[PDB]
């Protein structure tokens, strides 16, 4: 019995060779992950056809040997920023993946700001599931945080120095229902650089305007307070922050404020995890015990090439609920330049301690089948990229983010 | 939840508009049938993608208003000759469909004999399922019964008078396993017209040569005897005969000899059903009781336009087993020019008498969902085309053949 | 020797059947026009491939029998708003065509404002000719006059009453050089309806801001004066006005202000042609003599169905030069609901009087070859749509606009 | 002004990525050659679209790094066997190219004999030019010399030892008229290996049968006599012989018998060039003086890697005219494993001696623009493959055959 991705690659007609190459790289990874976590074959077919129809045509050029064709500059290797599996209690596992929608002529004089690809992906996905994409939050936040083509082209001298001219990132939560929840991330770096306004101010002003004109509670007081301090700016790269929302009914959606911090201790990490004691409770302590566990387990081990850990790179989101005044943190450990073996051992020890044996086996199956380089090459550095840790009232919430184009780098 | 054909038509990229139009006509029919008989969604996706990849590109031009584009002449309306559901005991139901593979330029000076389309379909299907298409029987019977392009073009003056220059028909048994069994039919009319040899002789000589060079028992004595008589030729249109084989291991395949007969009584029908008393047993009597039942039930009712039944059009196959000397008949009643309502009532009465209530509901569901014209238009004549009746040792074996392009004629 | 459109339709691979159908309708028309006016075969191939690559994929659904698939409402029949041939002295003839870029899912919940198609066309055309599309004027005028998707979706209640939610129209001057000059038209009806500001004010404020931030002279004083009067509004449908610019270096581009007027006399027509005596000179008088000639020649003749001419429908542009303070008028007579025979006779008499015999034969050749319905059907009403008249210092400037999808309406 | 291949690659939609890659390799070469020899842009577009539509889809997989995807074995690198420019007197230059039509699944269990691709190419080309492909000669010679799929699959044990299971090669003479003359080559190695008959016998029996059933004179007496001798077989690899015909009206076509010979002297070369003194006259002597000139000029120079010339590899055709009893030779020197610089110097010296300065500059332009590796790499071995020499009554006839996929090997 062939697998959905094999059979589909056999039958599917592709509009461009780059789509076929992206397919050959990614469809096995995504399918193996969905299968290992237990998605039904109906659902695998539907999600792989979403990937074929809506995502891959908006993924951009497929890298050649010298990457002479990647005209859209990025610190991230071409392709999805990540494919992720989130593990919770009750053997709950969801597949997700993030893409910075890149057009095929982005970075060229015709699309110097990559303005259409996210919109094309939105449109195609909405056609594939009418009623699955609500553009209310997108329509409010796009003018404020995002920069259109015209504005970016008039104000080019202001932003040409920026290496990654990203303005919209799109993630798909590929649900076990064959439903794909779209999530939009806006890095407002271009907005700030053109308006010479601060990230904090534009983001939270957009949030407050949405509050006003929607009647929904998105409490950002604590986040703004913490993020405007100077002790935070000492470690924070606030220019690396972004705003995320689920593209749904604003009453069922969220707002999330992301920022990057290069820290050295778990005190500086608790600083971001609790916004300076402003957030407290049992969930905070449980989540930070998980954080310290994975910190000691991953960042204690040595790096490749005997390189020293100058500091530890973390990202952080604070999630604001449209129903309540409840800021909840999610801490991302960056592990892209660590040993995939040590990362996997840390994940396995964590799951084992939490009683998640099924998740251990799912993670190992995904590693073995979809990321063979982890065992073939003992000095593997390309598969795993991020570990997200959170503690909801449901329990722990651990997302493992991997590079599904590691094949390309090995 | 969308259906596989809806979602696929949304996502699938088609190489030609005619493929898209054929899809819009046929995918709902085929999917509704597969669903009603209980095929899993995995299997529906796989079979609809076979239809999209291998079949529809070899179905030919999609008819316009005036059919100015159907350059390949045929008595059958463009598209599949039939989509069929076979019903047996134990609530067993299989979906099948028959296509005369027509190229897009067949009947034009470039492909005046339609030589490649069957081969293209064979190749594509074999790629989609390596090991599912055995070409042994095809390779033996193609030179004998079929005519290649070169031979047909040198000997054109001999066959240009033929209206339907068909040489290969291909049917797919779309199994509940998502496996597609390919069956090949060869009408040797062109072979006979060029060699001015008799159909009987070329067909049974090919059968005997396969016997010799394979060591398999295909007893054609009784069939040859019956079909060479003159009383048979009085009713038989032997020039309408053809040879069918399943494209599998010859030891697991069959050979089937088909012929057309326009008869007037059930005595002349028993003549073909038993080869003149040569075939006998309980299966023969049971099957012919079913035949008489459906005869009285369908051909007694009046025709549209008050037209009189000059005679009754039947086809007949005799199936020879590669294991035994066991000729088994299958009798086809032609109902294309009858009332679909009376045909459906006959089918329902038959199933009810046999104790097949699930099959009654499956047939009615397929009629309602995939052939709405049967209820919308009380004078419906386009959906149902054939009723095949047989009695295997397993029990009755009744196949309902419908025109899945009835949409086009209504 | 086949023609470029025949051979290309034979070889070209189309992404969608609608593109193939649009091709079958339009490529003969466009090719016949380009050929009749004398474009080299190299140029015909290049322009037809532009049409195949950039235009037709952004033309929208191809109308079926009942037009059940045209979800984007418009008073204009689906397809190009016009294909035009402009005739000047010296046997100068240029081919042009106008398209309202419509996406394939425009008017549906996924693209309710048709936001991407014009941008996709711009991008594709810029890729096909890097340096041929300057977005400076587009980037300045798009935020002001045009409405993005987000704004249109937040402010939907304000504009849902509008039947034609058009915001960007794109014309291509297909030059004899195989260069395609892109021209962008913005109808600011949505901008005005959302901001409840007047068309005059938003348009001329955008023009003045471009003046300021570009240092180019675009004198709109006379146009604003005339268009804000009340006597003008008595006849003018100012809500039908739009702003056009050539997508080039603003110093080599133009600005043009278009408005519709349903008038009854040539006094009311001179009112628009001279902005109320504000524009004067020999060019004005010559051009208006041509206007009166064609008025008497076309609108004197009777209509089909014996319907009476309630009034005469004209459009008008005033062209402002980036170099000088020189407003120049161009008057459009609407002839869509006249007899194509009388329109053609008027055109021929005009050309003959002007000494344009080559143009007479070019026009008759285009009528005969690309619009046969004009002779086949004596009561032809679908081919010709507009006659534009102007008198530049070079001489007369007469553009004949035709519906290149008349095939679809006959 | 872009070139036809650049613009077309920009606009053309490709059915498969391999077609796009083959295009990127070959369209510049073919276009540069056609342009350098003076084909009009109309003609370049038409021929490149033939290449895009009919040829490249039947060229087969595009080789990856390790050629893991070339499942169809061949001594020749994947792609065209050659692109050629023929030079004659009067500054006459014609572009040609040869392809062994390979399907995309040839060499796999579904197409183990590559049976359809030549037929698909024939059909597509005939559609692109109805009346340009006459299948009379093809229809007569295909059953005799070529092996169909069924025969090759029944008789597999007889031919599986053959490395190159080629049966049909197709060349296109891309005329300055934008007309493409198709030429078919049949290597009957499979026919002989299955029938265990000699190449000579099957080929000349097919020729004699065509004579009989056509009334055309194809004198093969001298060729048969020479090729059946034993002294010839001492040097001749008769199993490497093939039969060529132009796919036209047999009265305007030719028959050509090709064979390979690895010789050591020009006496052994004259043996093939004159069939052992059987062919004589001034043309023979002139052509062989040209042959000796190029022999001394090319095979005297040393090889790369200091490897010794064991012997010199030549091919030879004898052309029989459907009008006369006139066998004419054409001698092919193999130069694939020589220095491209010495080959080019020999060609240039030859042309110069013949007074062909325009041809010298055309050849140098093609080398510089389409084969830059010849100057970039002084040790170039991949561009030039063959030099054909003949002396018709018109004068010399020198064809330079190059590998248009040298890019892939450098
Ligand atoms: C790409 C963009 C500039 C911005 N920056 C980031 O670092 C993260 C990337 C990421 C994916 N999964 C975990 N982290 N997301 C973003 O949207
Ligand atoms: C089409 C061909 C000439 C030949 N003739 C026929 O009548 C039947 C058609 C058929 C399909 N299902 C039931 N009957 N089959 C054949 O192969
Ligand atoms: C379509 C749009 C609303 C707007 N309105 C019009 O009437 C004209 C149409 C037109 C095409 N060629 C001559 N006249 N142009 C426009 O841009
Ligand atoms: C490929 C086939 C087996 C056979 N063998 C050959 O050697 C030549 C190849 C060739 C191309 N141009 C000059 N020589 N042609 C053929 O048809
Ligand atoms: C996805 C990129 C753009 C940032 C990392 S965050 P993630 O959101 O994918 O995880 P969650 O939705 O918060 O569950
Ligand atoms: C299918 C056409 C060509 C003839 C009617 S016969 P059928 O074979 O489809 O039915 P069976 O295989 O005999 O079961
Ligand atoms: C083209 C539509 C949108 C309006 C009619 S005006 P036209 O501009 O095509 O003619 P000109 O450029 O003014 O020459
Ligand atoms: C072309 C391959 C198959 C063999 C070399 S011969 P060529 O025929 O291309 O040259 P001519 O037609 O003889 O002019």
């Amino acid at each position: 019995s062939p697998s959905p991705w094999d059979f589909l690659g056999r039958v599917l007609q592709f509009q461009h060779g780059d789509h076929k190459r992206w397919w050959d790289v990614l469809a096995p990874v995504f399918g193996i992950s969905m299968a290992s976590i237990g998605y039904k074959l109906d659902v695998q077919y539907r999600h792989l056809l979403v990937l074929y129809d809506a995502v891959i045509p908006n993924m951009g050029p497929f890298p050649n040997s010298n990457a002479s064709n990647i005209t859209w500059t990025s610190p991230f290797p071409p392709g999805p920023l990540e494919a992720s599996v989130n593990y919770q209690a009750g053997e709950s596992s969801m597949f997700r993946f993030t893409i910075e929608p890149v057009g095929p002529h982005a970075g060229t004089p015709a699309d110097p700001v990559n303005e259409l690809a996210a919109k094309q992906l939105m449109q195609r996905l909405g056609q594939l599931q009418p009623g699955g994409v609500d553009s209310t939050m997108f329509d409010h936040f796009y003018p404020l945080l995002c920069v259109d083509g015209p504005e970016a082209r008039r104000q080019w001298d202001s932003i040409a120095h920026i290496y990654h001219k990203c303005h919209t990132v799109t993630a798909l939560d590929m649900q076990r229902s064959a439903a794909c929840t779209l999530k939009t991330y806006f890095p407002p770096l271009l907005r700030s650089t053109i308006m010479n306004t601060s990230m904090v101010d534009i983001m939270f002003d957009a949030v407050e305007s949405f509050r006003k004109q929607s009647g929904l509670y998105f409490d950002y007081t604590k986040i703004k307070e913490f993020m405007s301090e100077e002790k935070t700016h000492e470690t924070m790269m606030v220019d690396r922050s972004y705003l995320s929302f689920d593209c749904l009914d604003p009453a069922k959606s969220r707002i999330k404020i992301y920022t990057e911090a290069k820290v050295k201790t778990l005190e500086e990490a608790y600083s971001f995890w609790s916004l300076g004691g402003r957030l407290s409770g049992p969930e905070i302590d449980y989540g930070f015990k998980i954080v310290s566990q994975m910190w000691d387990a991953i960042y204690s081990k040595e790096l490749p090439g005997g390189k020293q850990r100058e500091n530890n790179h973390i990202q952080i989101n604070w999630e604001m609920s449209a129903k309540d005044s409840s800021v909840a943190p999610k801490l991302y450990l960056t592990v892209i330049e660590d040993y995939d073996a040590y990362v996997s051992s840390a994940i396995v020890d964590l799951f084992t301690g939490l009683g998640w044996a099924a998740h251990v086996q799912t993670h190992k199956k995904i590693e073995k089948e979809a990321y063979p380089m982890c065992d073939a090459n003992p000095q593997s550095t390309h598969a795993y990229v991020w570990i997200s840790l959170a503690y909801k009232k449901t329990g722990p919430y651990i997302t493992v983010y991997t590079n599904p184009g590691a094949s390309i780098l090995e």
